[PDB]
């Protein structure tokens, strides 16, 4: 909570304790950030995962962060304000991406407005599906997708959809997540980059019953 990771992150200049979650996931799952010349960070504010990517990615990497709340600028990182569930976000990201494909798409989204446990879990699951849809549109073949996901009655359905689009799909809970009961992280590796993509594979009405 206000624990060891909170204060280490402060002292190192990271904007949030959650910096350690992606550092630890990256260290266990093959240092994908060090291999990523283009990174999209979804639901990024205040921006500590963007800071991690800025530190670990090759120099001259393209790092793009998006959140509903404004983020303070970071050197050599692009940030903008949008709702990742919207066409607005879909269009702004495409302008920054130009002809590039992303090596890695990160997602650490969670609802801001509390609506009770059941609906907060569903909002988070909807966020995760939208983040996945953006990753499917932007990832290079064999790219990586890392997402926070809440434990809920829709977790299994999201995992299944992930397994249709990635060679390897693994749940993880790094040390900096140990005492955060709601959350698991899913590392998706080897984006299949299908020529034929099913609209239903990413349709919320089909995924969520
Ligand atoms: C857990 S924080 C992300 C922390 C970030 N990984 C870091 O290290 O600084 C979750 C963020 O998701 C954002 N969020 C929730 N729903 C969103 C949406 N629909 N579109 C964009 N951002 C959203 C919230 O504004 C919040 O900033």
């Amino acid at each position: 909570r206000l624990d060891r990771y909170y204060y280490l992150a402060k002292e190192k200049g990271y904007r949030a304790r959650s910096s350690f979650k992606i550092i630890q996931i990256n260290e266990k799952y093959g240092h994908f950030l060090e291999k990523s010349k283009v990174v999209i960070d979804l639901c990024a504010a205040p921006g500590s995962w963007c800071q991690v990517a800025s530190k670990l990615c090759p120099v001259n990497s393209l790092i793009i962060g998006v959140d509903i709340v404004p983020m303070k600028p970071m050197p050599n990182v692009i940030t903008f304000q949008s709702d990742i569930t919207t066409e607005d976000c879909r269009s702004k990201l495409r302008g920054y991406m130009k002809t590039w494909k992303a090596d890695t798409v990160l997602h650490d989204g969670a609802p801001n407005v509390g609506l009770g446990w059941v609906q907060d879990a569903f909002t988070q699951s909807q966020l995760t599906l939208q983040a996945l849809k953006l990753a499917v549109e932007n990832l290079v073949v064999n790219g990586t997708f890392v997402t926070k996901i809440f434990r809920s009655k829709d977790y299994n359905k999201l995992i299944w959809v992930f397994q249709q689009l990635f060679e390897k799909v693994e749940a993880t809970k790094p040390p900096a997540s140990r005492n955060v009961s709601a959350e698991i992280f899913v590392v998706c590796k080897g984006f299949k980059a299908p020529k034929r993509l099913d609209p239903r594979l990413l349709d919320p009405k089909e995924v969520f019953e």
